Order: C-alpha cells, then structure tokens, then sequence
C-alpha cells in the first residue's frame, strides 16, 4: 500500500529525470559538434 | 512505518530533481541553439 | 534497522543532489542568457 | 507482484539515465577538448 | 542481508553521484560568471 | 530473489551512472578553467 504507491510514484519521478537526460546529452552532443566545426 | 516514511522522503528528492533535470535540459538546448 | 537506515542515507544524498542539481540548472539559464546576448 | 514491479521499473529508468549520462559525458569532454 | 547489502551500494553510489554534481554545478556557476564577463 | 534482483540491477546502474557523473564533473571544471584563461 504505502511502500508500493511510494515505489510507483519513484519510478515516475525516475522516469521523467531519463527523458530529460536523454534531451540534454542530445543538447551536448549538438554544443561539442558546433564548438568542433 | 519508518520504511514507508524514508521511501516518501526519497519519493520527494527525486521529484524535485526531475524538475531540475528537466529546466537543465531546456537550457542546454538553448545553448545548442544559439550555438549553431 | 538495517533497511530503515540505508534508505536514510539515500534519501539525505538525493536531497544534496537534488539541491546542486537546482544550483547546476539555474547556472546553465544564466549561460543561455549569456550566450543569447 | 506490485512492489517487485515498481522496482523492475526503477531498475530500467535507471538503466537508460546511466547510459545517457554516459553519452553526456562523451560530449562535455570533447567540449573541453576544443575549448582547449 | 541481499536486501540491505544491495540499499547499502546503492546508498554509496548516490553519496558519490550527490558530491560529484556539486562538484559540476560549482564549475557550471564559474562558467556562467566568466560568460557574463 | 525478484526483490533482491531488481536492487542488485538498481545498485550497478548507479555505479555506471556515479562514475559517468564523475567523468563529467572533471570536464565541467576543465572547461570553467579554459573560459578563465
């Protein structure tokens, strides 16, 4: 009950931080290649 | 219980980290954007 | 216990974590404001 | 059951971060790398 | 014991990850104050 | 086991992503010290 609804509301929160990693390695990816040439 | 209560506390940190993470993100495309 | 004690402990780094993370985001608005002009 | 599959769904977003923190850091480096 | 074993790494990496963003997030701050100027 | 499974699988995602963060930290600071001269 309380352990599980925590659980469930850590993977959402765990969740949403990988997409928004995900977002700002791409970001990075662009810097370094328009900081290269 | 002290389980349920330690996992709640966690459950936070994590949320707030998530909106950073994200406000991260929005910024370093901006960065990417004004540099190409 | 044992159990109640380490999740302690990960609750106290994700709070320090959380907070530099907060700190890491503001810096990288202000390098986009910077960059912007 | 509920909890064992919380934690099956903790274990793959955590997968997929740490393997994006990993190409992010790929990046950083070679930004320090021209920058110099 | 392979619960509390596992919580206590687990509890060790975020310790490592929690000073290492601070660590980041210093630096970001330098780079956002050597853009302003 | 399906527990202790999944942690075991938790514990060494955080250690690659610690040790990524870390590697990260270190470029961070290196470019803060290029963009101070």
């Amino acid at each position: 009950g309380e352990i599980a609804q925590a659980l469930k509301e850590i993977a959402q929160a765990l969740k949403e931080s990988a997409k928004a990693t995900k977002e700002s390695a791409w970001a990075t990816k662009e810097i370094a290649q328009a900081l290269k040439g």
